[PDB]
């Protein structure tokens, strides 16, 4: 309700724009109400107003976050409460606490808490001297403490009187919201990350020799940086801390300045002076200051891997929508080198039909052999393409794999590299086992080599993402919050290429949206039963399938060549109606469908709006009979496809090849395709990051993955970019 509020601006931070609390209100009323992030982005964008996945998926997750907030938050007005002491104007702050450590600052005096020698000291009645002296500084500590020692309560000497006080004080200071706020703050904007070595571990762990010794303005500090920091840190190397200017010898440290203002606790010279001073000090240097330290320390890092697993988001999704090549013949080859390098011939429906392991680099080197061995298998079933590993001595394997198709040209064969990412995780999962008993460990993950160069997608699937290792220190981050996350991209891209319910593994079915581990075997189970589906009209039958369910994953499943021709459409069930609606114009011959810019063509909508559906509802619509269930995925290209290209001709809107840059000026850069013509790149799409200027990025003779963004054939000109993100559109 508020909670609508601190969402939309979280999202009106992305590029994306500027989001209204009243959408975020309509969006959580769906969730709620059981719907699937990728269905209302899909089915339910007016209700929205068009929101998109990258839109929503934040707002799941902050809306998560939020929420748990809430539920603590209770917690907390309970406990307060019924001490006694829920006051109004604290209930007011808990409210307004923003974040979960605000939160948790505000219920400090109130949290359970172990036997603190403060409390020793107030029992023994020490916490009325501890209010005596703070209250009037013209008292003379010693003297006024010697009205309370007491051998028997733990306070013999003068001295302990006043070293208890002293606790009782620097526990009430260090439990202040308002300061622990001013603070936290301070220390955010001022102080300066700080990284040493420990007398010893010095040789122990040079991997870490660039931040042995190191210092940094903590407000803005790399994720990188920060994350090794820590990585050596809690790897028991490296010894972190934040600083505020120098403590010299002998200084009023900034935040000791603060917490005295805080209570109006000046030194003119009085008795108690000096003696509120050491309070103050220890405060901080017992108490307050390891407080902040780690308060903000697990800020960066949970900074740090926001990061982190948002770059290895990125990674995950566009290796899951790589260009399957299939169905053809495939050999895996997961190199290897002391272990031998495993072989396994799948084919072009998946079936597997060979394995082998194969010793051809060191140790042993049967290279000749080896090349015998696989020739013999690449003609034994007719093999097509050759998946080879991005691990381990691949160099030499890919070096192997040519050999091999420049000795027998007759084969035509074609070598591909593929990511290893997960082919091990995978050997030693359950569901693998559960397909190749018989296949040993090290055999399996060559298996899935083979199978992913067909289609990565459904590869993919059967591993836990999570698991399938994009990026560097994965395993470093936090696992639920990677998780979760990697979770999410999966979701996205499945749902993104549909899926045909007449053959999916029972995997890809329970990544679609409202399936689960269940209703997945499930399907299987009628398919296996009643042989194939006609339209999504027959998951109806099936046996825990339910209305919301249905509603919910019909749009994304897909029959092919079933009866209703629109159930290989995105386009839901729900607007069936719609769609048929459209007598007028009674193009219904085949209907309309795939009836291109031959009257389908805008057709201006407003055409239908019962209320309801109406617009992007529809003209959608009509961009999908256009092309239904048009694959979101690249087109399969060869690993020297380029050179084929030698015309402008040979280019179609789209392409990722590479060139040399020949030119680099203060507006862009001009490389050559090698197509005769030099494709201009503007400053602006040259990169990802902002670019200052080019002179300092890119240079003359370097080399660049493009995508050709568009191509005008008469004026004889091509329009490039260095950046995969934006598309030809």
């Amino acid at each position: 309700d508020s909670i609508n509020t601190r969402i939309a601006e979280e999202l009106s931070a992305l590029p994306s724009g500027r989001v209204q609390p009243q959408q975020v209100a309509a969006a959580v009323a769906l969730l709620d109400e059981g719907s699937t992030v990728p269905f209302i982005a899909r089915y339910r964008k007016e209700v929205t107003g068009s929101l998109d996945d990258t839109q929503l998926r934040m707002l799941e997750e902050r809306l998560r976050y939020l929420r748990e907030l809430e539920e603590r938050r209770g917690a907390i007005l309970a406990s307060i409460e019924e001490q006694g002491k829920l006051t109004p104007e604290l209930a007011r702050d808990i409210k307004l606490a923003d974040t979960k450590t605000r939160l948790e600052d505000l219920y400090l005096p109130y949290k359970q808490k172990r036997r603190t020698k403060g409390q020793i000291a107030l029992e023994a009645g020490l916490g009325a001297l501890a209010d005596a002296l703070f209250d009037d500084p013209t008292l003379v500590p010693e003297s006024e403490a010697a009205r309370f020692v007491d051998a028997e309560k733990g306070f013999a000497d003068v001295k302990a009187v006043l070293e208890g006080a002293k606790y009782i004080l620097m526990e009430r200071f260090a439990e202040d919201a308002t300061l622990l706020d001013k603070l936290r703050v301070f220390m955010k904007n001022e102080a300066t990350l700080t990284a040493r070595v420990v007398p010893g571990k010095e040789q122990e762990g040079a991997k870490f020799s660039d931040y042995f010794e190191h210092d940094e303005p903590l407000k803005s500090a790399p994720s990188h940086r920060a994350l090794a920091i820590f990585r050596g840190r809690n790897e028991g190397v490296l010894s972190a801390s934040l600083k505020v200017g120098e403590e010299a010898p002998g200084t009023l440290h900034p935040c000791e300045v603060m917490i005295a203002e805080r209570f109006g606790l000046s030194n003119q010279g009085r008795a108690a002076d000096k003696w509120l001073a050491e309070v103050v000090r220890w405060t901080w240097k017992v108490k307050l200051y390891t407080h902040l330290e780690t308060d903000l320390f697990g800020e960066l890092r949970d900074g740090a891997e926001d990061e982190a697993i948002s770059v290895f988001a990125r990674n995950l999704h566009d290796l899951l929508l790589a260009a399957p090549a299939g169905p053809r013949a495939t050999l895996g080859l997961d190199p290897g080198l002391r272990t031998g390098v495993k072989v396994a011939v799948v084919d072009a429906t998946g079936k597997l039909l060979d394995t082998a392991t194969v010793y051809p680099h060191a140790p042993k080197n049967q290279w000749d052999q080896t090349l015998a061995v696989l020739a013999a298998l690449c003609a034994k079933h007719q093999v097509e393409l050759i998946a080879i590993g991005n691990g381990t001595a691949s160099r030499e394997t890919d070096k192997l794999a040519g050999e091999l198709i420049k000795k027998y040209p007759g084969m035509k064969l074609t070598k591909i590299m593929v990511s290893e990412a997960g082919a091990s995780v995978y050997s030693a999962s359950e569901l693998a086992a559960k397909e190749f008993p018989e296949l040993d460990v090290s055999l399996r993950g060559a298996v899935s080599i083979a199978r992913r160069l067909q289609d990565p997608l459904a590869e993919l699937v059967k591993i836990e993402p999570k698991s399938i290792g994009v990026g560097q220190y994965q395993h470093d981050v936090s696992q639920l919050k990677l998780a979760r996350s990697l979770d999410a991209v999966v979701e996205d891209c499945v749902n993104a290429v549909g899926v045909d319910v007449n053959t999916a593994s029972a995997a890809l079915l329970a990544r679609i949206s409202g399936l689960n581990s269940t209703l997945a075997q499930n399907i299987v189970a009628h398919r296996d039963a009643n042989g194939a589906f006609r339209t999504r009209d027959e998951l109806k039958k099936v046996s825990r399938l339910g209305e919301k369910t249905f509603e919910q994953a019909a749009g994304f499943l897909r029959v092919m060549n079933g009866d209703n021709p629109l159930d290989a459409s995105a386009v839901h069930p729900e607007t069936y109606p719609l769609v048929q609606r459209i007598a007028a114009d009674t193009e219904r011959d085949i209907r309309s469908l795939i009836g291109d810019s031959a009257f389908l063509k805008r057709l201006d909508p407003k055409k239908f709006t019962d209320e309801t559906f109406g617009l992007p509802t529809v003209t959608d619509i009509l961009k999908e009979l256009d092309k239904p269930g048009r694959d979101p995925r690249p087109e399969f290209k060869t690993a020297e496809f380029q050179e084929g290209v030698e015309s402008l001709k040979d280019l179609k809107p789209g392409m990722v090849l590479e060139g040399v840059v020949t030119n680099v000026t203060n507006f862009g850069a001009f490389v050559d395709i090698g197509v005769h013509q030099d494709g201009l790149v503007h400053i602006s799409a040259l990169s990802e990051k902002f670019v200052k200027d080019p002179y300092e990025v890119v240079k003359a003779g370097d080399i660049v993955k493009v995508k050709v963004m568009e191509v005008d054939i008469p004026r004889n000109r091509v329009g490039l970019s260095m950046r995969m993100s934006d598309t030809p559109g």
